[PDB]
């Protein structure tokens, strides 16, 4: 529920890159390209790309804002739900810490928390953060997922 203390939108903008996971959801890979820019409510565009075959596909994710800096709701159409997101930890420059939260509809037990980093290649002392923040909400070492560059 943690949200990043004065948090400042603008300095997450950009270019990211998803470098870890850890979710309560067996089927939910490698890492991706994230593009991060404002969206028209006030909130955020999350723009990923991934490779299949010889194409790069791009998908967005709308945040909307959710009544505190930081703190956003996303609403899946094809799963029927509405999650809530949250930016708990970041630099700006180097890392975010992430977690989301199914809150209506089937994926309402839904639980994530993903890692994004700067550059492609995360620093090991990062990756003990991500493990450690996972470990801290409830994520068993198992379950955590460093995802590979290419
Ligand atoms: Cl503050
Ligand atoms: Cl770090």
């Amino acid at each position: 529920v943690s949200v990043q203390p004065n948090f400042q939108q603008d300095k997450f903008l950009g270019r990211w890159f998803s470098a870890g996971l850890a979710s309560n959801s067996s089927w939910l890979l490698s890492m991706c390209k994230s593009v991060v820019a404002p969206a028209t409510d006030g909130g955020l565009n999350l723009t990923s790309t991934f490779l299949r075959k010889n194409q790069c596909e791009t998908r967005t994710m709308l945040l909307q804002p959710a009544g505190s800096l930081g703190s956003y709701s996303y609403r899946s159409p094809h799963w029927g739900s509405t999650y809530s997101v949250s930016v708990v930890e970041t630099d700006y420059d180097q890392y975010a810490l992430l977690y989301s939260q199914g809150s209506k509809g089937p994926g309402e037990d839904f639980r994530m928390a993903t890692l994004y980093s700067r550059t492609q290649t995360p620093r090991a002392e990062l990756k003990e953060k991500f493990t450690a923040f996972c470990k801290a909400q409830g994520f068993t070492e198992d379950t955590i997922v460093f995802l590979p560059q290419t």
